[PDB]
Order: C-alpha cells, then structure tokens, then sequence
C-alpha cells in the first residue's frame, strides 16, 4: 500500500518523522508537509525536500490540505494519508480548528482512508523512540478497521494502552481578566474553564488515564435532532 | 433579551451592521468585532477598543477587538453581560457544506453555544450583497429563529435575492482530486488545486436550497464523534 | 484630470470614501482598494468591480485581493490614463519613522514610481476616530495646495482631527530607547512588552512637530535612500 | 566590543550563522532571531522569546529565537545581552537591492538598530544557486574590516554576489517603472491578473544593483530622513 504522509507543524518537526518511519513499516511512504482548507484563489508553490530512511518528500507553501492535494498529484495513486504526529494535543473541542485533522479529513474526503495523530504536551518533550511500538500497534490496528476509515488519534507520552473513544464535549464557563500593560494600557486575559470533568470513555479521559485514544470522526455536522419539515 | 452580535469580516463589514440592525429589532444588541486562528487566545492578553458604531446606523455600543471572533464572544460576554443570543455574520461569503468547518463566523457562533447561549452564523454567497433588500429575509429567519427551542446552533445562508426559506442538513459531498501545474510569468512553476465535487448537491442540503434561491438554515451539532465506529469490528 | 484613489484599510474603510470624495471635487475619479507592501510578482490577483457606499456619489471601484501597491497596477491598467494617485485617509498617523513601512505611502510611492504625482493621507489618533464629515473643507485645502505643486509630486500628509493651519513640513528623525518590560503567560512561560520611546521633543518644522501643533503637515518624499553624505 | 546579531529568515538559516561566525572574530557575539520567516516593534501584546541551542558541529553563541519580527529581535537582544556596540541583520538569503530596500526587514533590524543608536548593517546575498558561506566567508570578513573602521554610528546596507570579486560603496539604485498587467484565467474560467512592471532602464554605473551585476561587493550608506528637501519651499 502507499502513504502519504503530511502534518501542521511542517516539514522539520521531528514529529512528522517519526510517523513517516512508522507507517513505512506498513508500506511505501511519501511525504508531503507545510514549510486550513484546500487552496483554490491562488496557486500553491511545493519544493523538493531532504528527509532526515529516506523518504521522497516536499515542503509545501500552503495549508496540510493542501499537502494531501499536492501529494495525491505527485505521488498517486495512494490509499492512506496519515497526519501528524502533532506536538500538542487535538483532544474535544480542539479537533474543529486542528491542522493536523483538517488533512487528515481532506483525504477521507478524497476517497481515502486517513488518520490524525497529536501527543499532548507541556513541559515534557516526546520521546519517540520510546512512542515507536505504540505508534506501530496503533497503526496495526487502524488497518485493520473497514475501509475507508477516519479517525483522530492521540497519544500519552508514555502508554499504557489504548481505546477507541468519543470527542470530549463539554459545556465552559467563561472567564474574563482585565489588565494593564506595565505601560498602562488595558487589555484582557481570557481563560474559559470546562465546567466538569471529562467524562468515560471519551478521547480526553483516556489520555488522562495514560492510554491512546483513537476516535472515529464523522464528516456530517448536521444536528439530526433538530431538523424540520417544511411549513 | 441581550443580543451580542459579531463577525469574521472585522468592524467595518457591511454585513456586520446589516445583522446589528436586524437583530435589534428583537432585543438589546451589542457590538464585537475583529479589527480585522479560530481559538479564544488564552497564551497572552489581547486588546480591545471602544468603537463608534456607523453613522448611518442605529447606534451600538461597540468594540473592535485584536482578536478572533471567538475572543470577540468571551470578551463581549463580559463587557455586556448578560447575553442570552450570539449572532455572528452577516458573512460576505458563503459557508456551506464542507465549508462549516473552517468558518470563522461558523467559529463565532460555535464558542457562544460552547458558554451555554443560542447562537447563529449567517453567511450570503457572493457580486456583493443587497443589504437593504435582504433586511425582510433577515427578520423573517431571525424570528423564526427565536421561535426554537433553547439553546440552539444553527448555519445560516442568505442568497442574494431569497424566495423561500428551508431548513436543510450539510451538504456532504465526495471530491475527486484535481491539480494542474503551471508557471508563472518568471518560468518559477507552481499548482492549480481544482478539487471537484463528484456529485452534484442534494436535494434537502444547504448547497441545494441556496442554489435553488431559498435560505438554508442547518442546525449543528458539536460531537464530530461516529457514533457508528466505537466499537469496531477488526479483521482477523 | 483622471484620479485613481486607494488606501490600505480597505474598501469598507471611512477614509477611503471621505478621499474619493474631496479628490472628485478635482477630477474625475475612480477606486480600487484592497479587499505585504510591494506589488504581487509572478502571483496572481483578483480584482472585483465593486459598488460605492449609498451614502457617497457614485464612483466606479474595484476590491483588489492584494497590495496597496497591487491596487495602483492594477488601477493604472482597468482605469488608464491616471494623472494622479492619492491614498488615504488612513485610519492613524503616518509620521516620523512610521513612514518607512507605512502600507498608504507604499501606494502613492508605487504611483510615483509609474510616473505619476501621488500623495499619502493618514489622521492621526488613538482616543476618538475621525470625523470625516469635519475634515473635508481641510482635505479640500489640502489638495488644493498639492494640486499647484509642479508635477510630479510625492507627498505624505497627516491632518490633525480638528486642524487649525497647514505647513508644509520635514520628516521627524528621532533617536529612540530601548524598553523591555518581561511577563509571563498562565504557565508562567516568559514574554517581553516592548515599548520604545522617542529620547527628545519632535522638532520644530517636523511633521510631527506640525501635528503636536495641530497643523496638517505636508511632507515631500524622497525615493533614493543612499546618504550622499557618506559617498 | 558587542555585537548583536539578527535577520529576517529565522534562527535556522545558515546566513545567520555565517554572519554570526564572521562577527565574532571582531567582538562577543550574541544572537536574536525570528523564530520563522510586519517590521515594527511590537507593542500590541508581549513577545515570546525562548533560549536555543548550538549544534554539535558549531561554536556557541548565546542565542535566542524570537517569536516577532526582526526588529523585536533587536529590541530584545539589547535587554537581554545590553549593552550592544553594533548590530548587524543577515545574511540574508536573497537581494535587497535598489526599490527592495524599502520593503526588505533584514534592512528593518539593521535600521531599528540605528534608531536605538548603535551603528548597524544589513547583509544579503542575490541568489537559482545555494550561497557558498565558506567561499563567501573571506569577503563577509573584509566587508566587516571596512565597515568598522567608519565613523560611528553607521548604517550600511550590503549585498554580495555569490561569487565577488571585488568591494564598492554605492548609491541605491532608483530607476522609474512601466506598468505591464496581464490578464489570465484560473482552471475554473475564473479571472485574475498578473503584473510585470519593468523598469525603464539599466541600472546605472555606480549603483548597488550595477555593482553587483559586476561581481563586486555593493555597500550603501544608508539615510534615515525620507525627506526630500530640495522641494520644502514649493
Ligand atoms: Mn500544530
Ligand atoms: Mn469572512
Ligand atoms: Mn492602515
Ligand atoms: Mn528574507
């Protein structure tokens, strides 16, 4: 099988590395990440790149999906697209605004099966070495789902497991700080709280629990609860 | 009831006031709007300013915000509360179908309902719009609006020139991958992304209606999980 | 005389329209607006016919997605012949060093460039907006004055809210001090706040001397940035 | 003496570490770069700034990648390693010749320098080829010679050829444009424009964009006062 590999971070996060070399151990990879939506105003400008195993590889001057469209071009025909491994998470509410996904999802809607991967940080940096056989049983396992699949995956930096999951949705509270800058000029803080904690089963409490999480994700924003006949 | 009214345009959009305007016609409105990500910035303190609102427009308390339109929402929330509505638009642009995802007004209206209030984005699929002709759709889709049960999300599309209105689910289309290179005047190469759909819109879906001169409403959900796949089968 | 109008706010902006109008009571004119600084090479724009604001005499415009500069190529080419260029009002002050990046003076500079007289209009501020209903019998002065310059003529003007005269004036050359103020983000991560102040009084005869004074200064710009002093 | 070292294309680009290594052999060298590639300082919300590290191969140079522009980075370094004799902003990877110097923020740094008082220059380098910073080391080193025997405060703008042959002091060139617009149409039928303003001459004897046509290292003393004063009584 054939994958293209792309991410958010760009085409030096060691991050993208270690999931091209991953997915190599499932077949043939190619590379293609930013030096969120498909872009069509203008055209995209992509240079041949160096990898750091070698992997054919580009750096583009556009959005992760626009990697996913450049690839498929370049190195067609391809069956998987696989973004990330982001540095950060892409847990709950994130995964709307997430570049990491929005690839992942521009291959699905291609056609193709895909999967989004993030390892939630703060003041530790991942080891991926040590992430190496959870990325690579992670992987085993996504390819053995019904195809095509979409799915957003997150990773502890040390696991201890893994589950499938669903998105942590959760109600927040807002929370507004004026200030001033030592200059004297106002300005706020925002920090929004979630309102409870993250509850079982969903993608934020696994990865508090110290296991992957993989969730499966749908294209249809449709609330189906609440649609209407006609008047 | 309060009614915090914002966009992605920023504070000088036409479509801004044309949604101030209509919306005041339900309830007290207030104004916060980028001056010019889709996050509420949290890493470090934003600014936000006092702005006077039109001169041929009602008046607004207003605020331009170096900002998202999310942190126009959790600002404005707190600079009028009370808010019980959060209406962002009107964009100059459409957000259907596939589009929702990476809709800043789409965002706007998503973090008031994130707070717990009824929110909605609208959007007209651009020409430029006629906002004077579309005042009476506006008020006929906010009424009806604000005849829901709360709280609601919901995904607004004014065409230009509405005959009809129609509540409608996102249009979810397959695309097929289309690049074409080229060069530029330099002989410097480049690529021409022309993704396109591999169907055309159904019936029933916002692309549809708009395309048919009916305003699409979508009412949206926040769970992007698949809700079919939790337990999947693997293969032996 | 045909003149072409631009700013760097936008199309939307109130300045935008206040210029056109002063300048159509001199010329025929027409506008192109943006909807970087230099002109786009090699890339791409597009360019919209757009209709003028209800409240303001018809003028036949276009919303560019590119440059201030962009908009005076293009604006030569759709609109052609322009004997003038003028860009404005700008929404804050454009003076002393300022003018260096400004975005409003790289327009009336790319119009000199093609051989055309062309002049730059910024009101300062910081409390209030301006009231471009109150400044236009000073743009009119303005302009009137500009207009019996010997052609061509590159010019950069700020007009106080409420002016009371009109100097022709030099640019303000200040030394400047450094301040940094260290923060810290909510993971008490480090950040700087920089605040850079002038170390001296503006200058008599400077522009922002003038506009201290509450005079519209009118600066003469020059192209060549070589010290001939030190060849 | 001190010398800070900045640029526009990040603490990444082997320009900067170039410039930095030939500095030092004039003075204590320390670093602040663009953590990726307007030029203002920027006063809207703070800047993060974190410590970064040198490579094994490298000598060490204190150093900090920025998250603003190139003129933060100078802003910053002079807090962070004050006091500082001279800042210089480069290599940039690309020209910044005759019209570019306006819009170039490897020019910006080397003038916000300035503007505190210190003497500075920006350093960049016209590329289709891959600078040779090894080759290029000897002439980065001679142009420095030059530039610090000046009389102080100086602002310097220069470029070298990839391959130079020779050093020049020069004016800017400045030559008047033709506007060329040519339309076109996307994949979609949808219209656009393309422009290729041309310049209406060669650039003249003696200019940066002439020198460096000619093989030679061009060095510009650069002016502050955009004024034109030979027209302020009309
Ligand atoms: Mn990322
Ligand atoms: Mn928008
Ligand atoms: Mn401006
Ligand atoms: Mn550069």
């Amino acid at each position: 099988m054939r994958i293209l590999v792309t991410n958010d971070d760009g085409i030096y996060s060691p991050g993208l590395w270690a999931l091209a070399e991953a997915a190599s151990q499932f077949g043939e990879v190619f590379v293609a990440a930013p030096d969120h939506a498909i872009t069509i105003a203008h055209p995209v400008r992509a240079y041949p790149h160096p990898s750091p195993p070698h992997f054919p590889a580009y750096r583009v001057r556009g959005t992760p999906a626009d990697c996913v469209a450049l690839g498929l071009h370049l190195f067609g025909p391809v069956d998987l697209v696989l973004s990330g491994v982001n540095l950060g998470s892409n847990l709950g509410h994130e995964i709307w605004h997430s570049g990491t996904v929005a690839a992942a999802k521009q291959g699905y809607l291609f056609g193709l099966s895909a999967a989004a991967f993030s390892v939630p940080l703060n003041g530790e940096v991942p080891d991926f070495a040590g992430l190496r056989p959870w990325l690579l049983r992670t992987l085993e396992t996504l390819l053995r789902l019904e195809r095509p699949f979409l799915v957003n995956v997150n990773l502890p930096l040390r696991p201890k497991g893994f589950l499938w999951t669903r998105q942590s949705v959760r109600a927040y509270e807002g929370v507004v700080i004026p200030g001033e800058d030592p200059m004297g000029r106002p300005f706020y803080w925002f920090a929004p709280r979630p309102l409870k904690e993250a509850e079982e089963g969903t993608d934020r409490w696994a990865v508090a629990q110290g296991f992957v999480s993989a969730t499966p994700l749908r294209l249809d924003l449709t609330d189906e609860t609440r649609l209407q006949p006609t008047l």
